[PDB]
């Protein structure tokens, strides 16, 4: 019954890898959420849309590598129902980026939790992957939210209205 | 409160437009299901794999394109929960290539109703766009995989054993 | 019994289908007819008879898509006899001109009938097929021969006699 | 009398595709005015003007494949009078904007009682026509002036004064 | 509320430009016309309906210089309706060619009466406008369609029937 | 009433001809048939069917020769009506190609009397053109059909199931 392949892979890391996969198909469907948002021909700002369908497509892209880890390590894949995004309209560019940032965080936090009982197994394969892989670009994904946060709020989002058009223009458009 | 865009889209079709975008998400996930199954190291049939992640990768675009007419007609989308799969563990090639032939019969079933409801509503750009974009592309894919399933079972899958490994090469593999 | 790929394609327009594939094979046996006879050496219009074997390709191209198209939507192809052309001798460039119109014109009048059957049948993806590749270049076809017969009888063919010789080397000769 | 070409065109729908090319002539005149006011010594908006002066030269061009279809058809053109704009004057890049909007709108109106009327004479060609050059890209039109219209009501035109400046430069200048 | 870059503008000239601009425009809408009529079925001169065509493309160029000029100038544009054309049908190739210029011509005499005002008014720059791009290429307009009328009349148009058939193709037909 | 460049043609000859004609028309109507056939969707086998699709092109290009040599003798072509196929479904690959062959073999025949007759009437440049063009080719063909059935039949057509799958992939996929 067990996998001929299957070498020092602990039944609850098994398990905690098949609950990441569903977030972050979960953020990949958020992100479309979003999308759809600023598509709006009441909204109208494409370069966030342009923006957020592009992370959308970035995390189904990470969930299909994590589909290949455990596939490669012979753990079988238990897929669950994708909920549906807490919320339809998102008010503003700088609230939907805020949501953005919390939702990345929790993300985050997550791959932290793995690590950490990859750790306590003794399984420097499964902490390694998570390492190079996960880790280092959810950092730069945090970092990169804080600061278009940060400009929005200072321009003086969403009250201004010019606020989001001129970062639409010069921060998302290129 | 009215859309400024909007104009000859009855209610009735934006709703039926929403289930329609669920039933190409939940498509793309039973794909990538079937994918995940065919890349298990005792299956192992990667060009079973590539073929279904390619499906699921054209699925998500059909759906996109959906969220775009939506927007376009000053529609609303109400994205819901996108259910898992039937089943987890697909038995064999020709098993799989049977139930993704019901899957993409059912689709087409739905846009055929979906058709008849715009027509009915007096609404031509909303057929024209059903008619020149997914009618023609589904009828194709079923035909397609009829003939996949009918050179399988002539081979003999799965009995034979070499039937989907000499599939796997010829037909899939380019 | 019933194919595994057929959905929503009544009978009576699987019968239809038939009978006009039937109609493009025969359309093609009348321009290959008049093609032989500007060949012949007491008629002598090379460019008369390149054009009639051009629509007569083009016409053997016709029967060959909705031959497909009949296998796509797993209806079965029952071919008949092909009925020689009615006559053997045509008289003039400007009588085969004005027959060829008149057999368009026919060949126009059965896709315009097919297609009441299928939209009665609420059958969408056989009326777009007709209308997107037959409807439309037929219209065209019918309104260039409409010009040519024009053209023709103005110059004062037949009885003129460089009539047809200017015609052929200036409009038929590129 | 009857035309050698015609087939299956109704003397109603021939009248009607008059008056839609009337009403096409007559929008291309409107964008013209508009870009003659943009390109004032104070108004002063260049991109604006070019923008409007493209509008109208589109416009005049779906006037030229209506006058082909009808001939095409062997339908007969009878050209009317084209009435003067509304106003010569137009206040504002954002007033102009939302008369456009309107403009397009009611070209939009016509179109589908055209559709509409084709339909409930049997003429498929012309329905197909319709759709396929007309109705598709009047509603890009309208979408894309709908966000224009939202982005310049929030960046606060016309009393803002830097707003149709920017806008201008950055959206409408590519 | 005088122009501030109006500078030795007199009103009787910027309301001889006005009226102007509207005969352009109108000779523009009768070349549409003639084109419009050799694309009949039974007319079939596709050289004459491409070279009326062109000649319409022109005329609305000619319009918008003017428009132009008169806003460098700090004149207002007041733009006025524009009739339809004298007739439907044509006749001939020979009797549009007479008409044309018989037009043409009229727009010439109105912009010598416009030069004799500016002359007048003593207005140097609009003067020299009308000078470097009017006056001479209408003069080289009139003598080619005089010299087509002229070889059209000698061929025997309209009653030979070969001459327009051949003027299109040699003449016209580049 | 005899041709002007009729020359040592005797009657026997030109009625012979037009049969041959017949024979090759109704020659490629069958490959066209079992053509149709293989595209079924549960017969599958796109190999071939692009095989006999091809193989149906050259039969109709024979008969076109054929027409050509006979207006250039100074004979003339009398069209017959062209039969439909003995049968419309064609069992298997193997059966297929054997009904090929026993036609491919008749067409073969009907040359051979051909030039029987040709030699007793002294007609040179009729059996050096049958020669060159016809019996040549014919035999290459026979010779293919006949490897064709000879493999299959080994491999263990139609009971095996995998050989026409292979056969089509490495024989007749290039
Ligand atoms: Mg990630
Ligand atoms: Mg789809
Ligand atoms: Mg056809
Ligand atoms: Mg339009
Ligand atoms: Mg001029
Ligand atoms: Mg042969």
């Amino acid at each position: 019954s067990p996998s001929q392949v299957r070498q020092n892979y602990h039944q609850d890391a098994e398990a905690a890898i098949n609950r990441q996969i569903n977030l972050e198909l979960y953020a990949s469907y958020v992100y479309l959420s979003m999308s759809c948002y600023f598509d709006r021909d009441d909204v109208a700002l494409k370069n966030f849309a342009k923006y957020f369908l592009h992370q959308s497509h970035e995390e189904r892209e990470h969930a299909e590598k994590l589909m290949k880890l455990q596939n490669q390590r012979g753990g079988r894949i238990f897929l669950q129902d994708i909920k549906k995004p807490d919320r339809d309209d998102w008010e503003s560019g700088l609230n939907a980026m805020e949501c953005a940032l919390h939702l990345e965080k929790s993300v985050n936090q997550s791959l932290l939790e793995l690590h950490k009982l990859a750790t306590d197994k003794n399984d420097p394969h499964l902490c390694d992957f998570i390492e190079t892989y996960y880790l280092s670009e959810q950092v730069k994904s945090i970092k990169e939210l804080g600061d278009h946060v940060t400009n929005l709020r200072k321009m003086g989002a969403p009250e201004a209205g010019m606020a989001e058009y001129l970062f639409d223009k010069h921060t998302l458009g290129h």
